[PDB]
């Protein structure tokens, strides 16, 4: 179930490409795909 459709309380946004979290951990989290690179996909 859990996909996405959630946009609504977040002060941190993703610029790289325009993401947001609620949570500076999460941003700081997954601005890392782009400047960085983890697994073979994404
Ligand atoms: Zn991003």
């Amino acid at each position: 179930g859990s996909s996405g459709s959630s946009g609504g309380e977040k002060p941190y946004k993703c610029e790289t490409c325009g993401a947001r979290f609620v949570q500076v951990a999460h941003l700081r989290a997954h601005v890392l795909i782009h400047t960085g690179s983890g697994p073979s996909s994404g």
